[PDB]
């Protein structure tokens, strides 16, 4: 327990310049990390990625109708 609490939404911040309609990807990075699902990622994009989609849910609701 070391530093802030942070927050995802401000740590995986640096990552939503990657995240276009939702879908997060970066380089390859090699430093393997866990997430707040208590699981392990490939890199800390990847670990941001899951949060990221979440944030896709949202969303789903359209500001109107795409008939109009």
């Amino acid at each position: 327990e070391s530093g802030k609490a942070t927050s995802y939404a401000e740590l995986c911040n640096e990552y939503r310049k990657l995240v276009r309609n939702g879908k997060l990807a970066c380089t390859r990075e090699n430093d393997p990390i866990q997430g707040p699902d208590g699981k392990v990622h490939g890199n800390t994009c990847s670990m941001c990625e899951v949060f990221f989609q979440a944030e896709e849910e949202e969303k789903k609701k359209k500001e109107g109708e795409s008939r109009n």
